[PDB]
RNA sequence: AUGAACUAGCCCUGGGCGCUUAAGCGUACUACCCAUACCUCACCGUCUGGGUUAGCU
């Protein structure tokens, strides 16, 4: 009745997730030492 | 006050037009002119260093 959304598709958008996951990590952290950095 | 001997500089004798308290010579200081040089930018090419695939509307 519906097509199943293929898998590949599946892997990539996980993969993707953690990659993302990572990404605002790595900025959250970033801005807060960017903010000490800077008056430093 | 003069004269003598001297101290040097320049003159006399031995690119063009023109310039002569220079448009000459020497010194000092401002301003100004413009090379394919220098700086900023654009564009061409070359070289070099990267990035880019569960090929993500």
């Amino acid at each position: 009745a519906s097509i199943f959304a293929p898998e590949s598709l599946l892997k990539k958008t996980k993969a993707q997730k953690q990659s993302r996951e990572q990404i605002v990590a790595a900025a959250a952290e970033k801005k807060s030492a960017r903010q000490k950095k800077r008056e430093l």
